[PDB]
């Protein structure tokens, strides 16, 4: 059976900064685990592990591993009991500590940890279970930093050593016993606890995850732990692009000696990995910029060309967002296909990159747009965002069907040519390979797209040494099954495996300074409505988005006319057509100040997409929600429905709708559906609760919005933040005919809410509204306890219902 | 072991039922935590160190304590074995249940739906141990909905036994029941032995009246005692109106004779029974040739019997603001009481239908010292009209406030009798009702009746005879007579809190906030409170909103000290109004925003609740700076004063030293160490108040940049326009600090005291300062995150280098 607890793992920090913390998370992120944090305490409780019938946490880890074994006894207790109950296996870290004597049973521990040792010379002994998968490896020759370094000590099946180094010192750990040889012994470093008597299996470190050989057993901890509900494949893809081809200052360019070198390469590594080819990203302009040498280096390029891949930049090379014309950048697009064509580098790639690493962000429309006009290329990819790195926090995303990839540096950089100017030395190289960013990016992407440059290739063949050295540090390591994909079908495996990735959330390029400078200045973050009203409808909504806007500074943004008269941009195409062509709806804010903007749709509330997709996008944005006594904000919409003469709601009536069960068509259950879940307020609020802040969000009460607007109203104004506050009782007037409050004119006219919503409607039938009452009860009750937690204030209505029993 | 603490697993707060079990648990003011019993959801967490939060677990309905899920269950039964943790259950009659069930988990067979009568405390139960045992409740058990238990075991042993309405017993008899039908259980007792925890189970709802006398005794029995509750009953009745009355109302010469008798009746059964009597001297012989003769009657009483006035002038002294004519008044009524002879020493008096007791004027609580020197008084309006449980005595000026009970005669209508509420309403609240509910509650008891009561049905005299035989047939309480200003001394010695005086709003009484002008406005009082800690940089805040010409500083006493020090000082137990006058009253057609700073509030306990009563809407800001930073400028603070102790030694030397430092010493590590507590101070008021109602700023950007500070305050404030405080704010370098920029680019710096330059903190204070605060400052970074405001620059880096 399923394991009770969930694929979820619970990381107990000393605190999210700490080295350590930090280097917990960025592993669980990168695997794009899902995980929660704790800060721990040894004497803080462990949170409530179950949530009805399963564990939280298939796994737990540890940062500290003092803050494990110190506990209460009660909580420690509780824990044990959990851990043997559920099968959840522990992760932990040990820190020497200054305060800790060096030799120090662990607690509830029989084990023995040695610290504050200088080691060198680390092995991976294939005995512990723990890293099988790895291969057993080369031995890590030299000194590992740091004196920090805790060794465990213990004689039983209980711990098998992991990871085995020895001590600086030629001496063995001293006053070693007669039982320890002469010889010092290895000593270990990582152990796994079977944890069959204690029921559950541990992983412990000695020293921290810093060291690059704990990172890659820490990956295996997880698996192992898990059960590997969830498990970070073998299967590795790697492609290289070479950008700048054509391109660079003389002696970039590959001379006749360096295009040898590099087909020899790309022959030594296929061996390596597969199928290796190298991708050529060219740009016309700068072609044949090259001398004798540096010609017959594009000659023998060509002559390579068949088998090597191929892709445009521009031939201005220039960023593909600047050229706000479509038209402009499918001109230097076809350009760089002519030559590719003349050339014979194959058109058949299909390939594109946008130019100068850029114009990919901020994302341009007419950039996608050109690349389908021109290339057809289904694939692209990106370094940029949401920045340089994480490279782990980027993921590929899919947008207008074109697949976008993640760029990895080698840590070579355009900017900086030279190893040397790169800070740190001979050692800083060694540090990114073992350990570092460049080895994590492979360790923890199933897929790595490496820019490399032409003009970098012309020079040290520092790209020849960084992959070459890359490979075989790999394979003596780590077992990974390497390939290289098609990019195309490369990313449609991409997007299989990661389906967040194939639905993007794209943050406004404003957030990035850099991103919001390629970025036309216009468009902002701001120009987004600082406020959502999200329902539900039939709240009353319309009215008070109209009421609202009317307050000068605060103005409404422009709905889509065809999605409806609600705006139902998220849901609406407006989305799917993109950000951009919603912001390009919004002038350009005001030159003095940008007015405070607001949106209002049904749909935001009522959809689940809509309240996780706005907070992410616009998590500043001020969340309002508006309750009525759920019965007669159903019994308003099927009147609605009704003014609509839509088929479904003049066939059956709001009893009929609501008491018909699965029997009912599937018109007739979309009618209940929407009916009864928007009904479901506290439900639906929760959701918006668990995104935005409880000042973020204001929760008003209908009932007051209705019979006095202008109190409503007032309490917007102030949730909002609103530069003036409005008297409505001065700008408001109860129209007789609507039954309502509307926006007085002048002329004493009125601007009632829309007729559709709070149609003038017969009396609700007591029965339906016995039946509703009952219907809510359970609902009402939650929303009570809701608002009381949020503080906001309960419906006047829901007050007066749960005061009585009747 | 286990907390005082009840934990109540209700269906709803909200909910009647809900309500009135919570209602108990207050009267009887045990401490308790309220949750509504989820089916699935889990327990919170019992325990803490070691400790269970709650000693007795109570469920409102008993399906919430049943259903749970089988780790919650699980980890709830191993609390209740582990601890000893009582349960106590009601059953709920459902529709949805069956008549008949097992409960789960136990043998005890539930029994719905019943009428039933004639109901019986089982010999063993005292039940009530004091009272002596009670007699057989005939006659009909309200409501169908009953519950009776059913089972076999020494487990379960009966408390409460009734009949069925039915002569033939309960359908689907068990084989122990015999043909005739047992006496069935409505309350049973789970030894717990085998269970390991014990319960009491109760068939119905808590509506029904009996219920609450048996959960009462229930509470006490599964305690321990730990909590109880006062055997002793202290009464009083005040008979006011005499001398006062249209004529008629005077008392007839049988009714004076029945009165006697009575008290003599009454004393056996409480001994020293006293009835004190107000009188009004001016309708004083409005009496015929009978009721002149139950005057003299009356003064014949009089060594007797207790005395206390009325105001002969029976006014307001809303209505004169002269005090000088209120206590002419009131030596006038005195000159009669002496002339009486009627004692002096008892020195007690009350308004006459708690007459111009409120809006409280300060001259009537000077006049009331100076002519009649009461130590106490009472009022039955007060501190709410109810609930009466919820009315608690206060101390004003000195003067005891007692608060007075209704027989159910209300002042307040001229007649009770002419509107509606009927005769069965008074017989209610003396059988099982509120009245008879206020005698068991409270501890203390002042009932008002009236003389001019007597000439009528007599329905007082009816009342009162009927609840003391009825009290003195079903429960026993040892009943004490205490004269009002000795009793008035034992509830504020009894508790704190009364004596404590409870600081509220005219706000909520509507008719007493419009006998008040409307000059006196929100805006009047603080909207803002600044509340330090000092030195943060909140002299500097003040100054600059003070400064916006909107917002108006208040005008700190010279004498108290530089800082209002409202709180804290004497002169807030001066009083609410003396403040309110001290700063500027705003104008009637507008009012000022006004604010306040004082550094004592944020650190100090007694100012986050003290602000909240009073505001409570009010806007309460903070400013947090690096806490070593403001130890050290406090340091320099105390030599700029040179204060001997903070001249002799260095900051280390200070904190460093232990109890050898002296209490100066002491003072001066405290006022350093505390305030740096900032993430616990802020704590407290982000427990009481919104988001919005707290500000926390940056007083590292405070000093850095004021205008940036300022910015945010503005925007916090709600004030309508902000102001660039980058244009009137300039650095001054020989300050070291920003200061007001004036025109002529003159600066108005802070004090002395603050702003002044100095060398830095030395390394090893600053590291051992870094290291003391570093579990302080990682709790505050999790607080403002909470908030939602952003850490201060310092807080950030503070946090990130570990080291």
């Amino acid at each position: 059976t399923p394991s009770r607890t969930d694929p979820l793992v619970l990381v107990f920090v000393e605190s999210l900064y700490s080295q350590l913390g930090q280097e917990v998370v960025a592993i669980l992120e990168s695997s794009r685990f899902k995980y929660r944090t704790e800060i721990a305490p040894g004497k803080g409780d462990m949170p409530t592990l179950t949530d009805k019938g399963r564990g939280r946490f298939a796994l737990i880890i540890y940062e500290n591993i003092l803050k494990y074994v110190n506990l209460d006894a009660w909580n420690r207790e509780l824990l044990d009991k959990y851990c043997v109950a559920y099968g959840v296996g522990i992760i932990g870290f040990f820190k020497a500590n200054e305060n800790s004597l060096l030799s120090a049973q662990l607690k509830g521990f029989p084990l023995f940890l040695h610290s504050n040792l200088g080691l060198k010379d680390c092995s991976i002994n294939p005995k512990s279970p723990l890293l099988y998968v790895t291969r057993p490896s080369e031995v890590e020759k030299g000194v590992l930093p740091g004196e920090d370094w805790t060794v465990f000590q213990s004689n039983h099946s209980t711990y098998e050593p992991v990871l085995l180094a020895k001590t600086r010192s030629s001496e063995s750990i001293p006053h070693l016993g007669a039982d320890a040889g002469l010889h010092a012994a290895l000593h270990a470093t990582v152990v796994q606890d079977l944890g069959l008597h204690d029921g559950i299996q541990r992983v412990l470190f000695g020293n921290n995850l810093n060291f690059w050989l704990h990172k890659l057993v820490f990956v295996d901890a997880v698996a192992f732990l898990t059960g590997k509900r969830l498990s970070l494949p073998l299967d590795r893809y790697i492609l290289v692009d070479i950008d700048d081809i054509f391109v660079g200052k003389e002696g970039t360019r590959m001379k006749v000696e360096d295009v040898k070198a590099l087909f020899d390469t790309q022959n030594e590594l296929r061996a390596h990995i597969p199928n290796f080819t190298f991708n050529l990203g060219y740009s016309g302009k700068f072609f044949h910029t090259g001398t004798n040498a540096e010609d017959a280096g594009d000659d023998l390029l060509l002559s390579y060309v068949k088998e090597f891949w191929w892709f445009p930049h521009m031939w201005s090379h220039m960023q593909p967002h600047l050229f706000h014309n479509q038209s402009v950048l499918a001109e230097q697009m076809a350009l760089n296909k002519k030559f590719a064509v003349e050339h014979g580098i194959p058109t058949d790639m299909g390939y594109a990159v946008a130019p100068h690493h850029s114009g990919v962000y901020p994302v341009h429309v007419q950039l996608y747009e050109a690349w389908k006009q021109v290339w057809s290329i289904r694939v692209t990819s990106t370094e940029e965002y949401p920045h340089l790195k994480p490279a782990r926090y980027r993921r590929g995303f899919i947008h207008n069907g074109i697949m976008v990839l993640p760029r990895q540096t080698c840590g070579l950089f355009t900017h900086t040519i030279f190893y040397n100017e790169y800070p740190g030395g001979s050692s800083e190289l060694d540090k990114i390979i073992n350990g570092g960013e460049l080895f994590l990016t492979v360790l923890l992407n199933p897929i790595s797209i490496f820019m490399t440059h032409l003009s970098n290739y012309g020079n040290d063949r520092l790209g020849l040494y960084t992959f070459k050295h890359l490979v075989r540090f790999l394979h003596s390591w780590t077992n990974l099954r390497l390939q290289t994909l098609p990019p195309v079908q490369l990313a449609q495996k991409y997007f299989q495996i990661f389906s967040e990735e194939k639905d993007p959330l794209w943050q406004d390029p404003c957030e990035d300074k850099r991103h919001k400078d390629i970025w036309s200045k216009e468009k902002t973050c701001d120009r987004f409505p600082k406020l959502l009203i999200i329902g539900p409808q039939k709240t009353g909504t319309t009215a008070l988005y109209l009421f609202l806007g009317m307050h000068p500074d605060l103005s409404s943004n422009y709905p889509s006319s065809e999605t409806f008269e609600e705006i139902q941009f998220f849901n609406g195409h407006n989305y799917h057509k993109g950000i951009d062509w919603y912001m390009e709806f919004f002038p350009i804010p005001s030159n003095t100040t940008s007015d405070f903007y607001f949106e209002k749709s049904a749909n935001y509330f009522d959809s689940e997409v809509a309240p996780r997709r706005a907070a992410a996008l616009l998590p500043k944005a001020k969340v309002l929600t508006i309750l009525i006594n759920p019965a007669d904000r159903a019994y308003s919409w099927y009147q609605h429905q009704r003014a609509h003469d839509d088929p479904v709601a003049l066939k059956y009536t709001f009893h009929e709708v609501i008491t018909a069960g699965s029997d009912a068509s599937s018109k007739l259950r979309a009618l209940q559906n929407r009916c009864l879940v928007p009904g479901w307020y506290a439900t639906h609020i929760e959701r918006w609760l668990s995104a935005y802040h409880a000042n973020q969000i204001l929760v008003l009460d209908g009932k007051l919005l209705r019979t006095e607007p202008a109190k409503v109203m007032d309490m917007v104004q102030k949730f909002l933040g609103v530069t003036n506050t409005i008297d409505y009782h001065k700008t408001l007037a109860f129209d007789p005919k609507k039954g309502f409050w509307c926006q007085l004119l002048e002329g004493g006219k009125t601007k009632c809410l829309g007729k559709s919503k709070g149609r003038k409607y017969p009396e609700m039938d007591l029965d339906s509204r016995a039946f509703l009452k009952d219907y809510y009860r359970d609902h009402n009750i939650e929303l009570s306890k809701l608002l009381y937690k949020m503080g906001q204030t309960l419906p006047t209505w829901l007050r007066e219902d749960l005061q009585n029993t009747r």
